[PDB]
């Protein structure tokens, strides 16, 4: 309702950056002007309007959230992209992609609402064989973490885990590992914590006295101090697989 307001005042809704959504377009090799993108979970569409100018085709984006979509669809009309890229709000548990038909679905910082795993088995279902699965997850980076920040994970993603098992579960779902990388702190920090400043004060004076948009901003804080006390132990990973049987 009122949270999707607060993140419209954001290029991105989470952990992420230009170079990031690039390094990880540096392993994909199969797209022309008649490839066949989806971006599920976009947000606003800022890794979106980025993978855009650098790859031919045409790219779906499908998010939950119409505050978002509209904002995707009136950014795209800026750049003049209106014509190969559009927003569409709907579900990733839910789509109505032609079967087989995606060579790339790309999803940053958005899998988590569905599951590693089960998006793995579903999406698969949507990709030409040999198309290309991006996504980026949250991950342990050992095998042993301090309590609180263990707890807190379970909390609000059962389905964290180190890298070697999400990379175990990725060939087992019937792909090809191709890359896979740990996200610099920046991606947290400069592009997503510090922005998020400018726009709670902004926020919170429009909306004085919501009671949800208070928790919003104690929920930021929580989760940005917990982060710069547990970062050596946990962060994103971008994750690109092959769907097999080429
Ligand atoms: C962490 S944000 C990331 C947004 C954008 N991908 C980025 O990286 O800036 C998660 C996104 O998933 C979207 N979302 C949540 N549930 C969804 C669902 N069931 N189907 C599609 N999108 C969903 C949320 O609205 C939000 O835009």
């Amino acid at each position: 309702n009122l949270i999707c307001d607060f993140f419209l005042n954001t290029e991105r809704q989470g952990p992420g950056s230009p170079e990031v959504t690039l390094k990880a377009l540096s392993f994909i090799d199969n797209l022309t002007n008649k490839s066949l993108i989806a971006d599920l979970g976009c947000g606003t569409g800022g890794q979106t309007m980025i993978l855009a100018q650098h790859v031919p085709g045409k790219i779906t984006g499908i998010d939950f959230f119409p505050g978002f979509i509209e904002r995707f669809n009136k950014n795209a009309e800026k750049l003049n992209l209106q014509n190969r890229v559009k927003g569409i709000v709907g579900s990733m548990d839910d789509l109505s992609f032609e079967k087989d038909s995606l060579d790339l679905i790309w999803s940053e910082g958005a899998i988590y609402n569905i599951g590693f795993e089960r998006g793995l088995k579903e999406w698969r279902n949507y990709l030409k064989p040999g198309g290309y699965l991006a996504v980026s997850e949250s991950v342990w980076f050992t095998d042993q973490r301090p309590a609180e920040i263990h707890d807190f994970w379970m909390s609000a993603y059962t389905e964290i885990d180190t890298v070697p098992n999400k990379v175990a579960q990725i060939q087992k779902a019937g792909y090809i590992p191709v890359a896979t990388f740990i996200l610099p702190e920046n991606c947290w920090i400069e592009h997503y914590f510090a922005p998020q400043a400018k726009a709670e004060e902004i926020f919170r004076r429009k909306h004085a006295g919501s009671r949800i948009v208070e928790e919003l901003i104690t929920s930021n804080h929580h989760e940005a101090e917990l982060y710069s006390k547990y970062k050596a132990y946990y962060g994103y990973a971008f994750f690109i697989c092959k769907k097999g049987f080429s």
